[PDB]
């Protein structure tokens, strides 16, 4: 399989990129370095996720230790939620761009939908727990977004966690000047998204899936939730292919012609993760581990349903 997918802004992107949410910064320099090593050239990297320094360090070094060149990487950040007013966004990129030690960023995503109040505070809460909005108009941030590729600081935008409605109101929007490039979604087995992907795959739109393994490590598992990993069914195709589990959940996205970004800080994972361009997935594999949806999120947020822009209804 060809390993990037051309994006409308002209750039090719990396269908196969390293997660980064939860990586420890203690290990993430490492988790990069030796993405890099085996041949990982997209980084998928946050703000929020508090550890883009880190992650920038070990870009850095590879670079300065010509193991890969700039133009090579395909580097990605997104805007936290707290940084919606188009005030923000600039200093918001930058401050990324300065941790992860770059000119520019190969893609910038909205986060979330979900503008939250400006502060400090990544999860600003009122006294009851819900989320704190901010009064943004997403299409306003995205015309702060086209600001950004205009400035040369990003070579494209697009959006995550955006719903079919979402990205619709973003290709109507009045004066667009660049549609997103990407829209970055969860997805897996258990939530197939066919809807939402071949919507913005019509549109021109490639489609990146988070989350790919089911998130084993996400703070709030709990022991009735559905598990990819020990799913029987699926570990009978991969051992039906020689490949690992994860490696099933790797390669499934990429034959729907995904983009797909498993986190790992083990170096063993992070190399097996990788090793998914050698095999396919049949017809009725593609099929079957369709068949096994059940709208079933790892990043459901229910903290998050009563913000005016919550994707999940
Ligand atoms: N846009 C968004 O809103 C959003 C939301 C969620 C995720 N994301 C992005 O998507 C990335 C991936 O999603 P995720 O971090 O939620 O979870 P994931 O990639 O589905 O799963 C990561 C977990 O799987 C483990 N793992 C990795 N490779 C494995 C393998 N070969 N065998 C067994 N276990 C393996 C990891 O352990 P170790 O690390 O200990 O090896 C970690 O516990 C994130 O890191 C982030 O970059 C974006
Ligand atoms: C939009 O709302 C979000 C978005 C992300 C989070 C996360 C993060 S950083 N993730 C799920 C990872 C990610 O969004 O990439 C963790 C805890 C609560 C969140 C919330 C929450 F609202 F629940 F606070």
């Amino acid at each position: 399989m060809a390993s990037r997918i051309l994006l409308n802004n002209g750039a090719k992107m990396p269908i196969l990129g390293l997660g980064t949410w939860k990586s420890p910064p203690g290990q993430v320099t490492e988790a990069v370095k030796v993405a890099i090593d085996v041949g990982y050239r997209h980084i998928d990297c946050a703000h929020v996720y508090q550890n883009e320094n880190e992650v920038g360090v070990a870009i850095q070094e590879k670079l300065r230790e010509q193991v890969v060149k700039r133009e090579e990487l395909f580097i990605v950040s997104k805007l936290w939620c707290t940084y919606h007013e188009k005030g923000l966004v600039k200093g918001a990129c930058q401050k990324t761009l300065s941790d992860l030690k770059l000119d520019y960023l190969d893609l910038y995503l909205i986060h979330w939908p979900t503008g939250f109040k400006p502060g400090k505070e990544f999860f600003p809460l009122d006294e009851s727990g819900n989320v704190v909005p901010s009064d943004t108009n997403i299409l306003d941030t995205w015309a702060a977004m086209e600001e950004l590729v205009d400035e040369g600081l990003v070579k494209a935008i697009g959006i995550s966690n955006f719903n079919h409605l979402q990205v619709e109101m973003i290709l109507n929007k009045p004066g667009l000047k660049y549609k997103p490039a990407v829209n970055q979604i969860e997805c897996h087995p258990y939530l197939t998204q066919e809807k939402l992907i071949q919507y913005c795959q019509s549109k021109g739109i490639v489609v990146t899936a988070y989350s790919p393994l089911g998130s084993p490590d996400r703070p709030w598992a709990k022991p009735e939730d559905p598990s990819l990993l020990e799913d029987p069914r699926i570990k009978a195709i991969a051992a039906k292919h020689n490949k690992t589990t994860a490696q099933v959940l790797i390669r499934f996205p990429m034959q729907r012609n995904l983009v797909v970004i498993p986190k790992s800080v083990t170096p063993e994972r992070i190399a097996e993760n990788f090793k998914v361009f050698d095999f396919e997935l049949s017809s009725q594999d593609m099929t079957t581990l369709l068949s096994y949806n059940r709208n079933w999120r790892v990043c459901a947020l229910l903290s998050c349903t009563s913000h005016k822009d919550y994707p999940f209804h």
